[PDB]
């Protein structure tokens, strides 16, 4: 239930 794709590019 999580995604690694759109949020680790996109959090830093």
């Amino acid at each position: 239930k999580r995604i690694v794709k759109r949020i680790k590019k996109w959090l830093r």
